[PDB]
């Protein structure tokens, strides 16, 4: 048997679908896995993978990240609160990246996509770090759908921890890069309900949120640095077999705290 899944199989079963957790501690090596290795739906969890990619390009690129894009009313779609604020002054590639992480900014992420050829340069930059499970191939609005049994648009929650960890503590990126994308995900404001509300109140965080509704799905996947150790890596995913089922903060949170009990 499996005890340390009991609880875990208990709280999806309570939430009438599926959670996926991976955590891993960076220092010890120890980790906590439930469906780990299973697909679930991206939703706008992509947009960190997306901001990291953006960054390595930057790299190669002199100003890339300080080119400011003029884009019009035609490059905004639903819930771009960001965006909609520079249809005449624009932003830069460096904000639209915050806007994209921090808010979760629609139109910001298909402007970022555009940069890199689209879900497929995305899904290639994936490849080149060694994430062979990562799969985007759909812009904002259309990667949400999360159909069950859809394997498009989808990662496992170690898949998503393994990246991370390469983007923010490994050498994925070089180290001014490496800081930004820790600091926008630091910045993020989306999920102080989900893994920041398992996590003592002294310890740093950054994460990404993701939130397709339908099928019960949601996710988060953070950094978390607890007080003088070594930063935890960890992934929580959900879905669930009916369009109209709901997501839930509360469960991920759950999780997450099981995760780190877990440790
Ligand atoms: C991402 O999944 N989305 C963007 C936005 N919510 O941001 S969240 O993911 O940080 O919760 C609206 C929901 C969703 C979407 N349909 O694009």
């Amino acid at each position: 048997t499996n005890l340390v899944a009991e609880p875990f199989a208990k709280l999806e079963q309570d939430f009438g679908g599926s959670i996926g957790v991976y955590a891993m501690d960076t220092g010890s090596g120890a980790t906590v896995s439930y469906r780990a290795e299973e697909r679930f739906p991206l939703c706008s969890s992509f947009k960190g993978f997306l901001a990291a990619a953006v960054l390595a390009r930057s790299q190669q690129q002199a100003g890339l990240l300080d080119t400011p894009i003029r884009y019009g009313k035609n490059a905004l779609v639903p819930w771009s609160p960001i965006s909609e604020k520079y249809l005449t002054t624009g932003m830069t590639v460096a904000e639209l990246s915050a806007a994209a992480v921090q808010y979760s900014d629609n139109a910001a992420a298909n402007l970022l996509l555009k940069e890199l050829g689209g879900p497929a340069g995305l899904t290639a930059f994936m490849r080149s770090i060694g994430d062979t499970t990562f799969r985007l191939d759909r812009w904002e609005l259309e990667l949400n759908s999360a159909i069950p049994g859809d394997a498009r648009n989808t990662s496992s929650p170690r898949a998503v921890t393994e990246s991370l960890q390469k983007l923010t503590l490994g050498s994925a990126l070089a180290a001014p890069q490496r800081q930004q994308f820790v600091d926008w995900l630091k910045g993020n404001t989306t999920g102080n309900h989900r893994i920041r509300a398992a996590v003592p109140a002294d310890w740093a965080v950054g994460d990404k949120t993701g939130t397709c509704g339908v099928y019960g799905t949601a996710n988060d996947y953070a950094v978390v640095w607890p007080t003088g150790r070594a930063p935890i890596v960890l992934a929580v995913y959900t879905r669930a077999p009916n369009k109209d089922d709901k997501h839930s903060e509360a469960v991920i949170a759950a999780a997450a705290r099981l995760a780190l009990e877990g440790l």
